[PDB]
């Protein structure tokens, strides 16, 4: 009843692009001219109103570096609609046939806009709780946007978050301080060799990733205000952004492309 609302012959289902759990995911066409993403839920697997709090979400939070909504079906069977990316997923992307050209300039870039999507979402004072390469789309022109995939993810959780439930917009800064080192590592999980209890134990003895190979310092010092103890004293998504912009003019202007980074 709301102008969300599409007729179903609107939407053509091309390719699968995942099944995840409750329902599939689908890659195809919206008034047949628009690529379009399509999440579909199966029919009693999950309170209809349930699945459809995703779509209401994603009214409220809008942005050009969220992902966005573009439609829905809200009767059963159910259909959500948000704008296609041809990339994929941050994190395959990172991992796969474009790895290997990616270099610092464009890593410092796609971590610019994440950072100006999650100022968005700080300005709203919601709160992401998981964000990581999985979660971040990328598209033409390497654009990226952040997104939730509905998708125990500890290892790039902060520990006030992963201890005591304590998640706020700082625990997320803390998140962005692991995606920093995944867009710095080619997408490698990060403490590598290192399973879930011992992150969490030497996570509170104060260690810390070193920094990755190639990495100029100074991203690495970054990371370092990102992953301090006391949620207070990590940077806001503003000084992220800021500072990443203004990287190669305000901090490394010196910067030399190398074998990897
Ligand atoms: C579970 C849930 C519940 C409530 C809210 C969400 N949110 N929340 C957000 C924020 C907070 C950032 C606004 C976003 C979402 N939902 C969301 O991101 N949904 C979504 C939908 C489809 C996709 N999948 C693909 N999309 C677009 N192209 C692709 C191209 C390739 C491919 N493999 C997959 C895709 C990913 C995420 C999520």
């Amino acid at each position: 009843k709301d102008a969300w609302e599409i007729p179903r012959e609107s939407l053509r289902l091309e390719v699968k692009l995942g099944q995840g759990c409750f329902g599939e995911v689908w890659m195809g066409t919206w008034n047949g001219t628009t690529r379009v993403a399509i999440k579909t839920l199966k029919p009693g697997t999950m309170s209809p109103e349930a699945f459809l709090q995703e779509a209401q979400v994603m009214k409220k939070l809008r942005h050009e570096k969220l992902v966005q909504l573009y439609a829905v079906v809200s009767e059963e069977p159910i259909y959500i609609v948000t704008e296609y990316m041809s990339k994929g997923c941050l994190l395959d992307f990172l991992k796969g046939e474009m790895g290997k050209y990616l270099r610092l300039p464009q890593l410092v870039d796609m971590a610019a806009q994440i950072a100006s999507g999650m100022a968005y979402v700080e300005r709203m004072n919601y709160v992401h709780r998981d964000l990581r390469a999985a979660n971040i789309l990328v598209g033409e022109n390497l654009v990226c946007k952040v997104a939730d995939f509905g998708l125990f993810p500890i290892k790039w959780t902060a520990p006030e978050a992963a201890l005591y439930g304590r998640f706020t917009i700082k625990s997320d800064v803390w998140s962005f301080g692991i995606l920093l080192t995944e867009l710095t590592t080619k997408g490698r999980v990060p403490y590598p060799g290192m399973v879930n209890r011992e992150v969490l134990d030497q996570v509170e003895r104060g260690y810390r990733m070193p920094c990755p190979p190639e990495c100029p310092e100074s991203l690495h010092d970054l990371m370092c205000q990102c992953w301090r103890k006391d949620p207070e004293e990590r940077p806001t998504f503003e000084y992220l952004q800021a500072f990443l912009e203004d990287y190669f003019t305000s901090t490394e202007p010196q910067y030399q492309p190398g074998e990897n980074l």
